[PDB]
């Protein structure tokens, strides 16, 4: 986790071993596997205008689980049917430069 | 209906509304399964409970997507959008 | 509306500002209130509120003779701005109305 | 809570109970009281266009803390201040019908 | 943009549907071009993206020649269907534009 | 400044706002701390970083707000609004 979780750590111990306990659950799909999920997860982020989150979402992907540029891409055609162009460019221009 | 209206009002509208909707399905990587249900976190992750119940009744109909998979994206709603979107989204799923 | 009824009766100092916020708000520099309004339908439509859509074109269209192919061209620009859920809601919206 | 957690609590086990922790840490605040955090949170919920959500955390506040219409008047103030009209009259008319 | 650029060069069917769609959507039935971009701006206004915000005002002053005290008409309806935070944040985009 | 150039362009408008923000912070009967508290809830659960940080700042100038106090409000965020919301608000109040 990113530095926000950090803090969480720092200040609120058990606050953050809940925290780490949901998103494990979160991420133990029933049937969809964890690259699925993650998918979705950049696909809800880059939905919204939080910048840092979806670069995050983005690096920590491609990085912890091997997403590439090309499959990100796919997500944000998706966001651009559901969301509209500026989400769509905001989040291709991050893709772009990571 | 609804984009039947815009079909015979607004011809060169919906025409465009019909080839955005394929090509962003048509994807270079990912198939249309896993577009679909990142559309269905998208749609969730927000309070339109219209669009969300119609987006997972197309799903399970138009492709077989399941309920058990649905619940697997609502996960994902619950960790980026809280509980909210996430106990209205397993209700309507209930329902379905 | 029922909400602003209970305002009104309940908090008047709140309804006043209320109120005197809206004519100033649709008091424009520049911009008349036809264009304010249509701004105000494309800003809602753009979000998950049923209601307020329904009554920002009902409005509309009451009070300044606004038609359903105007509000649909703000539409058109819904769906660029924000995606086809919030179009395809608002026009659904629109053709009900 | 509601009906979509007795859903959760019926498919997911596990997961619900993480919520039910996550949910109970949350409102275990080190200076505020519960009625403040629930305050806040009737704010949040009436700040955005779920109608049953707003509904559901003001008859709960109501009926589980004993926060009065006024309490919930005084927090939508706060919700036209942030957010505008369209929510404002929307959980103005909700706390009305409560 | 830098994003549309990329999309031009490597998805050019998606490209292609987007400048359709935009040019489409800005050939109104009976709303202008002007009153459109106009909607445009209250829409990315009334939300968080800053990036947005500010080229949908430069383009439209850019394009169009609206004025700053037209989009401040703008912004007043992003005040009151949408609250002070997107009003101030929008307010000091367009003074320092 | 920001509104300084409404006060001198738009002197009605000015005046209405402030007004607006008056009367919203004059309370039936939750003080104003308490609605300022519920501010900086509704402002950290969007996506905004400056509306966060300037909400979070004048609280704790102007009313002597405690971070304490502030994570508290960013904890019921968490559990509206998700993780996201919460962590990046939780590393502006860091910075604080």
């Amino acid at each position: 986790f990113g530095e926000g979780m950090k803090v969480v750590a720092a200040a609120y111990p058990d606050l953050y071993d809940i925290i780490v306990k949901l998103n494990d659950t979160v991420f133990t799909g029933k049937t969809l596997d964890y690259k699925t999920q993650k998918l979705i997860a950049i696909g809800i982020v880059a939905s919204r205008c939080d910048e840092v989150a979806i670069e995050k979402q983005m690096k920590s992907a491609m990085k912890e689980l091997g997403i590439t540029k090309e499959e990100i891409a796919d997500v944000l055609r998706v966001v651009l049917l559901t969301s509209g162009m500026p989400a769509f460019t905001k989040a291709m221009k991050i893709l772009e430069k990571l």
